[PDB]
């Protein structure tokens, strides 16, 4: 049974991943950390093994690793696509420097290390229909740039020092628990909240812009699964994974089918649209499926039913 | 007429580029900077317009730019392939951080900025014959990883802010002006010296490993030409350029054909071997030819004749 460190743990992915790890391996085997402390209403508030650590503080990062002696690490902090275009110096600092520290710690302390990539590592030359694992990578966002740097550096660590670096290119992730941190796919979660609150939703992505997406329970399954795989079954360090693709107009229809209630949606093209337009419409994830058994249970309507149930319970929005 | 700033200017490229720029534009038009001073025998020793600057010092780099007001910048400092693998923290510091500051300055002060990339930005999935401008980039060295980041970040600056960022992927560059160090293609400059000295050459590169390469006067021509082009002529930010390809054993036959003597080469194992083996055999530079008139005069024998004439004149080794 592994000892697992999650850094950047209080955000969208980290909140549910931390709970799932704890459930599967037991709380004593999981330590999580974030630059901020949890609010009283955060799901990880009041739990043991939840620490304050700025990953840019490389001494504090080493101390924590040396004390806990993880065998696995999920290194999650990054400034994402939309927010990075508005805060590019913070993105370059966090996404490049915390990654370099994390990899050197994986090398020095023998850790299997996962650092997520993203569909934002692609740009407009990738071949946007059923995008392959190996293709031209020309990101149009600083976030995307720093994620291609992530993939390549991690792979270099694997080749040069035998560091067990693993990654997936995550699609937009949908969940109910913790609000998203500023990607171009944040509209999808907000659309649900707009429908439940009966407020107008202003969508900055255009109505027919299809993107690869996935619901959180499939994501968690894959994040765990890729880490448990024997190193011999892996043919590459970085895998595309997807759940299913959708556009905003498709998601809106899914939500109105479940609520029996028109959502009001004004498309008013923001930063997210130009960014999303440079990304894949869909991904080919045959390598992940073949090598380590990436699998998806949820479709768009299963997800929307679950989302529409969870959000009122978790956030006290109105129900139905 | 431009006001040109060259950073990392005392090296192999910088030394001869700085001379060519001062000839073409006038010494008062050109400012050369480096983190070291020129040695007593350096071609730039004693001249005006030679400043000392550590480009890792963001504030001092901004001061120099404020004071001189360049319209063009050639940003040249980097840790290259063999030294990068031995000192990767230095490479990641220099190659990423100085590049970020350079681009920021080009943004803030309206500078046309050239930062070279390299054939080391490619790895074994590039398509090693006549490698294309847009292909899979999977570099096998930390240097190479940092240069993909350089290309992508530079390009983002161009897209996001309209910075007039220009780059070529330089092949192995051969010149007489500087003494052969321990770099990966530095074997070729070593062989010339051994031929003149009638010593044996110790070559870590496999005998038949073809690499793209170029002789300096062609390099100088293209480095100036790409910066003179109107922006409207450029269809891209990063171009392949090559001179011609050769292997160590081709270089030896060339040197033999010129000197009418047998020269001695011992092929050994060394870090350069595996690095070189991961790089392209030849490059397609048709974009660079068509857009801005990249042109190559020299072939191997013309270079060998010249090198065998120049090294004795500049370094005072035995001639003929
Ligand atoms: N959510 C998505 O749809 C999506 C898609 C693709 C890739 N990803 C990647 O997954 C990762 C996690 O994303 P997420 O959505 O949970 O993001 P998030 O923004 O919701 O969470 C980021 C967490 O990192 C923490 N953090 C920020 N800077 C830190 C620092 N210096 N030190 C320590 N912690 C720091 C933040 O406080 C936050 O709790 C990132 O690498 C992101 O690129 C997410
Ligand atoms: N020479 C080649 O065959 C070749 C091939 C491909 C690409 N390039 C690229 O050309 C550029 C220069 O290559 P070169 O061969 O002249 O290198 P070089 O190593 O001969 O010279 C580099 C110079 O940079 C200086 N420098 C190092 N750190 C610095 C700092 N912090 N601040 C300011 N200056 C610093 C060094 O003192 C040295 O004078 C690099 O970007 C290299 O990647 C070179």
């Amino acid at each position: 049974m592994p000892r697992v460190l999650v850094t950047g743990a209080l955000g969208q992915i980290g909140t549910d991943l931390s709970l799932a790890l704890r459930d599967k391996f037991g709380a004593d085997s999981v330590l999580v950390s974030d630059v901020v402390e949890p609010g009283a209403k955060h799901p990880l508030a009041g739990l043991k093994g939840v620490e304050k650590l700025d990953c840019l503080d490389s001494n504090g990062f080493e101390k924590l690793v040396k004390e806990f002696k993880p065998t696995w690490m999920y290194h999650l902090p990054a400034i994402m696509s939309v927010r990075g275009e508005a805060e590019p110096d913070l993105a370059m600092d966090i996404n490049v420097n915390t990654t370099r520290y994390a990899l050197e710690l994986a090398r020095k302390y023998n850790i299997r290390i996962f650092i997520p990539s993203t569909i934002a590592a692609f740009g407009d030359k990738c071949g946007k229909t059923m995008t392959k694992d190996d293709t031209i990578m020309n990101p149009s966002t600083v976030y995307g740039v720093t994620k291609v740097y992530t993939e390549l550096l991690g792979t270099w660590y694997r080749q040069k020092y035998g560091v067990d670096f693993r990654s997936v290119r995550l699609p937009g992730i949908i969940s109910a628990a913790t609000l998203p941190g500023g990607g171009a796919t944040d509209y999808a979660i907000h659309m649900y909240h707009s429908a439940l609150l009966q407020k107008k939703c202003v969508c900055p992505v255009l109505p027919y812009e299809s993107l690869p997406m996935m619901y959180m329970p499939d994501t968690l399954n894959s994040l765990v699964k890729i880490m448990e795989a024997p190193l011999e079954k892996l043919t590459r360090t970085v895998y595309n994974i997807t759940g299913f693709s959708f556009s905003p107009s498709e998601l809106r229809f899914s939500i109105e089918r479940c609520t029996d209630r028109t959502i009001e949606v004004e498309y008013v093209e923001g930063p997210a649209q130009k960014i999303a337009n440079s990304w894949p419409d869909s991904l080919d994830d045959s390598n992940a499926r073949n090598d380590w058994g990436h699998q998806v249970k949820y479709d768009i309507d299963m997800m929307s039913e679950d989302m529409l149930r969870q959000i009122p319970i978790l956030h006290g929005l109105p129900s139905l």
